[PDB]
């Protein structure tokens, strides 16, 4: 049993071809089994970035420890295919002293420079983040406010509570459902927060954050109308310098 899922091939392209990718008898569709990487391509790419590779049943991103500072072969994964109401979940890896993160309703935005040249914008500007962390040894888990950047925290924003990750080199249990708006992070089978998008009190978070109307007025106007006029974006997974690995993530679209 297998169903019709739509991707985009390169930047901005219209989602033109379909995968019949495995679907469970709860909804769940398979968008990675460590078979293959279609369906993915590198955000604002037209392939896959050679540092993200298929290892033993898993995806892993190959780093070389620069962090923020992605190398011309690395950057951010996206699976090629908007989702508005939907149920992620997934397993997790870190390498001790790691970094790295799931976005989810992310939008491929692109601005114009001083010379009207198309240059591309970050993943962040438009798509919150599901962090992804080693809280005992990244300095990340010292830094925002009440734990707010440690694992399964709406990054900067809101704290995972409880934080119940299991330390570095053990798998980690991710969730992530957005329906109608009603946002919930889940880790290890529990609920460990929820918010609510495009409400007076998702604006006043955006405006105590590094993507407000003052810091960043594009990244503001993206986030504030989180997914753009039709609410929807993609998954994808984070480039931030060091080494993670993924496997079975699923989707469940929500009626």
């Amino acid at each position: 049993t297998t169903t019709a899922v739509s991707y985009s091939k390169s930047l901005k392209a219209p989602e033109t071809d379909s995968l019949n990718l495995p679907i469970d008898a709860d909804g769940y569709i398979t968008i990675f089994d460590g078979k293959s990487l279609d369906g993915w391509r590198g955000y604002g790419k037209d392939k896959v970035p050679s540092r993200w590779i298929i290892e033993d049943g898993c995806l892993k991103f190959c780093g070389t420890g620069t962090g923020e500072g992605q190398t011309g072969e690395g950057g951010d994964l996206i699976f090629a295919h908007k989702f508005k109401n939907f149920e992620l979940e997934l397993e997790w890896k870190i390498s001790k002293g790691g970094n790295s993160g799931i976005f989810y309703l992310a939008q491929e935005v692109t601005s114009k420079d001083k010379d009207g040249n198309e240059v591309l914008e970050p993943i962040y500007i438009s798509a919150p983040e599901f962090q992804v962390l080693d809280n005992a040894n990244h300095p990340d888990a010292k830094l925002g406010k009440d734990n707010n950047r440690q694992a399964a925290s709406l990054y900067d924003m809101i704290p995972a509570v409880p934080q119940n990750a299991k330390p570095f080199g053990e798998w980690n249990k991710a969730k992530i459902m957005v329906y109608k708006g009603t946002v919930v992070h889940g880790q290890n089978d529990e609920n460990v927060l929820e918010y609510h998008l495009w409400t007076k009190q998702w604006t006043e978070m955006l405006q105590a954050s590094k993507f407000s109307e003052e810091k960043w007025p594009l990244a503001f106007e993206l986030l504030n109308n989180c997914g753009g006029e039709n609410h929807e974006g993609f998954i994808g997974v984070q480039d931030h310098g060091d080494d993670v690995w993924y496997r079975n993530i699923r989707v469940k679209v929500l009626d």
